[PDB]
């Protein structure tokens, strides 16, 4: 559990404009800029050089402080790789060029339920797991609007709060007993033991099982 996370997902805002029935959203608003600043300071103290995204289960382009937050990543963690995951409904050409200049290296746009292109990827939405490994808690930290740290993007209900960055350094949370044993337990495939993982049907995302098939 020594290796730092390679991706951190930050819920800079919790609302999304869509109502996708397949999404946890169906069925506060924005992250305190002070809270985002202490996260930047912590990530800066680690010389963080992995990926950073701005979407948990909300639409980042709805965040009124998005430009500020993106600009701060370039100041605090210029080695990191800022990525926007967005439904695209707010992504005008102007926002795109502005966000790119501020530091975003990639936009992953997903046309969802309803209704710079080198840096734009366009997608369109369109039991026995008890022993499966999973490497997500070894690679990914999630930070919610209120600062809670989760081991996975699946934990919408925050069953596995590892700590809170408003109260503790994210490196210390990442390396605490609870997070360390969890990622070890999931690396060994003990999904059945976790209330988060035991019913999870992730088979392709950071699993040994992923080399097979298709
Ligand atoms: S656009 Fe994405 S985050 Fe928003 S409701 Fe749909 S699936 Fe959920
Ligand atoms: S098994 Fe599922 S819920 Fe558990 S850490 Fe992996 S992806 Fe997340």
């Amino acid at each position: 559990m020594d290796k730092l996370f390679s991706m951190i997902e930050v819920e800079v805002n919790s609302q999304c404009n869509r109502t996708c029935w397949y999404c946890p959203n169906s069925v506060t608003g924005e992250m305190d800029p002070a809270l985002y600043k202490t996260l930047m300071e912590q990530l800066s103290s680690l010389d963080f050089a992995g990926r950073i995204s701005f979407h948990f289960y909300g639409e980042p382009l709805l965040c009124k402080n998005l430009d500020l937050f993106v600009g701060m990543t370039t100041e605090y963690i210029p080695r990191a790789r800022p990525i926007i995951y967005t439904n695209g409904d707010f992504l005008t050409e102007k926002r795109l060029q502005t966000l790119t200049e501020l530091g975003i290296q990639k936009f992953i746009v997903t046309q969802h339920a309803g209704a710079d292109k080198e840096k734009v990827v366009y997608l369109d939405h369109s039991a026995s797991k008890a022993n499966m490994s999973c490497m997500v808690p070894s690679n990914l930290a999630v930070v919610t609007v209120l600062g809670n740290v989760l081991p996975c993007f699946e934990d919408f209900n925050q069953k596995m709060v590892m700590g809170n960055i408003g109260e503790q350094h994210i490196s210390d949370i990442w390396h605490n007993d609870k997070f360390t044993s969890f990622r070890k337990m999931l690396k060994e495939g003990h999904r059945g033991k976790s209330d988060l993982c035991k019913n999870c049907n992730n088979v392709s995302v950071q699993t040994e099982e992923q080399y097979d098939y298709v």
